[PDB]
């Protein structure tokens, strides 16, 4: 079970941690990944998960996508979470160094909403370019099921708390 989380809100909780480690220690029944529409796992969050797996994410995922075609951004879908969790939530949150609508963020968020509990990372943080602060903001007023934030970086995670309204 979860540990060592400061409670944001009603059903919001954040952590200074490595994602990657969490997983391995939780067992979440989903984990959630900062995908983008083709599922290429390379870097941030995406990579870090997908090579924890030994790159069976990236595997199970090229075999949706040939299947299925790209995610939208905003979209998502369910996965085998491996030997991280149950289940990895594949979710898309608007990329910004893309020119891709921040507005979408919200979106990506409503994709929690059908989980009843999840460890995720702050959508579009990141590589993905988005103001953290804002994603926590618009975590926090889309989604209502019980999210675990794992902040990976210490700095960003006092900045996160402190400035938390």
């Amino acid at each position: 079970s979860f540990s060592g989380y400061l409670k944001l809100t009603d059903n919001v909780y954040i952590k200074n941690a490595d994602i990657v480690e969490e997983a391995k220690k939780v067992k979440p029944t989903v984990v959630v990944n900062a995908a983008n529409v083709y599922l290429k796992h390379g870097g941030g969050v995406a990579g870090a998960l997908n090579k924890a797996t030994n790159n069976a994410m990236q595997v199970e995922s090229d075999d949706y996508i040939a299947t299925n075609g790209p995610l939208k951004v905003g979209g998502s879908c369910v996965l085998s979470g491996h030997n991280l969790a149950k289940h990895c939530l594949h979710v898309v949150g608007p990329n910004v160094n893309k020119g891709e609508d921040i507005q979408l963020l919200k979106s990506a968020y409503e994709n929690f909403n059908q989980h009843e509990v999840l460890l995720a990372p702050l959508l579009s943080a990141g590589i993905f370019g988005a103001d953290p602060i804002h994603s926590l903001r618009v975590c926090v007023d889309t989604v209502r099921t019980n999210v675990y934030l794992a902040v990976f970086d210490k700095n960003l995670y006092d900045k996160l708390v402190s400035s938390f309204l």
